[PDB]
């Protein structure tokens, strides 16, 4: 076991930084404690290359604070495929598939990261993903909207999703809120409402259906709220995973978007500007 001593201020900041990391959701309190003890802090300077495309993987990072740009060099040209804003994680691909870094991550401000060495990672996270794969691989392959992906790409979706459970009445997401997750209902029922004024029910999602994609596609705040009816289980994915893996089905989703407009105009007379 690898262990790094941390001040009290570090443990509080570390625990708060890890609370929403999807790759840690399917871990028991004991595996999680080992991960926490293995975490070490790392300061980064603005302009610093935390990760360079092509290198061997070494650590997995959870963001404590700071901004970062994501670059993928495609044919001598560097594209900015996204960014991180004071929250999130990265560097898990090289450690899961033993491949070279697939992108360059640069800090665009001073910041801090929580690192986790590859050994502790593969020993716990990777071991845990195998378990996750046995529970959901079948379910994910069967989703109609994911048929657009190559079969190998679909299997990779399982590696980065995390399970989230909600009790009856819990708010899953709120209208007007910023968005960082894409959801897939695993079990239970999710009620979608929108405020004209009072809240109006506009849709319900059952096993196999998704929601929370509109904000990620149009880059806007959540257009509606979502609450759980009874006990709900959702498979969540962060926006970076969404953009890396679901590009192939940005059509089927774009096609479902148009429907959102018609429905709202029909119910309210205005499209509420969701596009
Ligand atoms: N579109 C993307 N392609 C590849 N890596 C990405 C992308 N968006 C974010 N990343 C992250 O950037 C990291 C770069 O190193 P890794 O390949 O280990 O893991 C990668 C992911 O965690
Ligand atoms: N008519 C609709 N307009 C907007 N969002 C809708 C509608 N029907 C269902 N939704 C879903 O509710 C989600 C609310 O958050 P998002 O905007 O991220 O994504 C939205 C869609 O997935």
């Amino acid at each position: 076991r690898i262990i790094h001593p941390k001040t009290d201020d570090q443990r509080n900041r570390l625990q708060e930084a890890c609370k929403d990391i999807l790759l840690f959701k399917n871990l028991d309190p004991e595996q999680m404690s080992q991960v926490l003890d293995a975490m070490f802090e790392k300061l980064v300077k603005e302009g610093e290359h935390v990760i360079d495309q092509g290198d061997d993987g070494d650590n997995f990072y959870v963001i404590d604070r700071g901004t970062f740009d994501i670059y993928v060099k495609c044919d001598g040209v560097g594209r900015c495929v996204g960014n991180y804003d004071n929250r999130g994680s990265f560097g898990e691909l090289a450690l899961m598939y033993n491949t070279p870094r697939a992108a360059t991550i640069t800090a665009t401000s001073p910041g801090a990261l929580w690192g986790l060495d590859r050994v502790t990672f593969r020993r716990i996270i990777v071991k845990n993903n195998a378990k996750k794969r046995k529970m959901y691989e079948s379910f994910i392959e069967s989703l109609p909207f994911l048929k657009s992906l190559e079969v190998s790409e679909r299997l990779k979706v399982v590696d980065v999703i995390g399970t989230k459970v909600y009790n009856d009445g819990e708010q899953i997401i709120a209208q007007g809120d910023s968005a960082d997750s894409f959801f897939i209902v695993e079990s239970g029922e999710v009620r979608i409402t929108m405020k004209r004024n009072g809240a109006v029910e506009i849709a319900r999602c059952l096993r196999g259906q998704y929601f929370g994609e509109l904000a990620l596609v149009t880059n806007k705040p959540r257009a509606a709220s979502a609450h759980a009816i009874g006990t709900v289980k959702c498979l969540a994915m962060d926006v970076q995973a969404f953009e890396r893996l679901l590009g192939p089905c940005m059509e089927i989703m774009k096609r479902n978007i148009a429907t959102y407009e018609e429905q709202l105009v029909a119910l309210f007379g205005t499209n509420m500007d969701i596009v």
